[PDB]
């Protein structure tokens, strides 16, 4: 039902395949970093920008405008999952996204909606997703996107961002029951709104799993990686069920240096890595058969474009050729050139063409 | 001048030498989780606090009158240093610390002191140092400590903690030069303040590099490493040269994972961990010849009286009995619970000597 993709790259380099070049995409391309971005987000506020279609699509679509990106990403947010669950939410300009009243005993988890609800309360993702797909008419892939249990439990539970995530960790050693409780509801949630994603267009999905760092091994093995499995796993097998192909799944575990070798058998495709794992040590601790996406320190971009360019050659160095896709090792700044972002884009492209032949 | 020690297990552990049982401690020992601690320091505003050698000794010893740990750290703040070079600090309950005039340009610099005359300038520190080395009557050791170049840059730059350092780091790519300038002052100061430490008593010193995180390896390498080697080797010299024993130095790179080898060849006979590495792989990166010195997830601490003996039993079997000093893997936060931290202490006691015999 939709137009045929014209440049697969990135789904290729996604399943393991040899390329004629190394494809590249930017978390947060679409960001505050575009002055076009933050003058069509002035018309409506945040969460209401995510409910119009046409407005999604719009940010979708304009940092492709600029730079030959090897995928676009829908515009979204994670937190609109835990929205659809029955939270109330803000993004307050200049503040950051905050739940007033977060979830703090075991009693609070009576106000979430069944998890099977969920999908019909992000029809509007859905919508936003078939519309981008179609217009985009086959440039690139589009990837669809959701927030992993264990972060989406920590903005559940924390309110916002924390730089220790006390209030979180606090209900996995003295609530270990309802912690699983609540990652359960939320894997519950996940799975069928990730295969919305894919039935209304979405040709691959990554996982956000941004605040991996705060666990360390032995609580990220108890309390995130079953969950993080559990979602590949039923999503896959939903999607073979409904009659439709799979897509490639990425796993993007921010700080989790410490989970790559349970990642690579975690059932994703890719495997995303921040800045500062070293692509030799994340190769050997995935193996060969998954794909690494990544890293470059989002910093990075404030050096000129010459040091970009060098530095993008070094990264490309350390990754070799084959089985990886070139990001940044987090999202974009707001305070961010465009014109380094396109000296970024322009750099894997030229170094791994040199590299190949 | 000073009462003979009593009680060296710590000291021993730290020049990697057999001991009867694992000694330990907790960063942030002297902290708001006691009451006591907040009632002392009620009477003050903070920095005020740290200038009365009256109450920093008194702050330093109230944990061991509670707990039998096998070292006292200094009740300071790693902030006094960039005070002492000329910058105008607040530490408002509630808030956290902060400038409110941060650096943000080269010409910035010029406000700076000299750095030859920083250590005059903390004199208190040195004073409250010999005052609870003489108090603590040989109990312990005491540790004496400071921020390390990059951690302090990062402060005085972003002008208080950050998710991200994205200023700080800016100065790294965009103004390098003027980066090391700043942290060859900051380098030049800090090993005259740490010599006086031990001068004035410390039989211990340890170099809180708690923002290593946010760099990865390359810019680790370029910037933050070649100064924690300097002040190493700089503070030995000049203690020898004064005629002093060289103390046991302790480097803790928080989130340094990708370090760890580089650290262990850095000059420091102990390398602390967070609780994200593994014990065995930090073991691995370090190799057989520097203490190690972890590194408990402190937020375990939530967890049951029974739930936390479980826990440091794995961790002890993890580093096993050599060359190994146990604390958490970060600070105490204000909301745990004094008779868990007394419950980590006495399963670090219990179980090392049950690993021995």
């Amino acid at each position: 039902g939709f137009p045929e993709l014209k440049n697969d790259t990135f789904l290729r380099a996604a399943w393991g395949e040899e390329t004629d070049y190394t494809p590249v995409w930017c978390m947060r391309q679409a960001g505050r970093y575009l002055p076009e971005f933050r003058e069509t987000r002035a018309a409506q506020d945040f969460f209401s920008t995510c409910r119009s279609p046409e407005a999604c699509c719009e940010l979708t679509l304009q940092p492709l405008r600029r730079f030959p990106l090897d995928a676009a990403i829908i515009f979204s947010d994670i937190l609109v999952v835990p929205q659809a669950l029955g939270m109330e939410v803000t993004m307050v300009p200049g503040k950051g996204p905050s739940f007033p009243e977060p979830l703090r005993e075991e009693q609070d988890l009576e106000r979430l909606r069944d998890p099977e609800v969920v999908a019909s309360e992000l029809g509007y993702v859905f919508q936003a997703i078939t519309l981008t797909r179609q217009r985009l008419a086959g440039r690139v892939p589009l990837i669809g996107f959701a927030g992993a249990p264990w972060t989406l439990m920590t903005y559940m539970v924390e309110g916002g961002g924390s730089s220790t995530m006390a209030q979180a960790k606090r209900w996995l050693y003295q609530r270990p029951q309802a912690s699983h409780q609540l990652l359960r509801i939320l894997t519950d949630a996940l799975v069928p709104y990730l295969v919305g994603q894919v039935v209304a267009g979405a040709q691959a999905l990554q996982l956000f799993e941004s605040h991996a760092g705060h666990l360390g091994p032995q609580l990220f093995n108890k309390f995130a990686l079953p969950y993080i499995r559990d979602v590949a796993k039923q999503v896959k097998a939903r999607l073979r069920e409904a009659g439709l192909a799979p897509v490639p799944m990425i796993i993007f575990a921010k700080d989790g240096h410490f989970a790559l070798e349970e990642l690579a058998q975690a059932g994703y495709e890719v495997v995303g890595l921040d800045w500062t794992v070293a692509p030799k040590k994340a190769r050997e601790c995935v193996g060969n058969t998954v794909t690494l996406q990544g890293n470059l320190d989002p910093c990075a971009l404030y050096a000129s474009e010459e040091e970009i360019g060098q530095l993008v050659k070094q990264m490309l160095d350390d990754f070799g050729p084959h089985r990886y896709i070139a990001n940044l090792g987090h999202g974009l700044y707001p305070d961010m050139d465009p014109e380094h972002v396109g000296a970024f884009v322009d750099a894997v492209h030229k170094h791994s063409r040199l590299l190949r032949q």
